[PDB]
Parts: C-alpha cells; sequence; structure tokens
C-alpha cells in the first residue's frame, strides 16, 4: 500500500507508447 503519487511514470508511459 505505497501508493506511490509519482504521476510522471504515467504521463511519461503515455507518450512512450
Amino acid at each position: 500500500k505505497i501508493s506511490s503519487p509519482t504521476e510522471t511514470e504515467r504521463c511519461i508511459e503515455s507518450l512512450i507508447a
């Protein structure tokens, strides 16, 4: 349950995909 509020990994992968 670390949550991890790092949205950068989601936006960076959104551009990568």
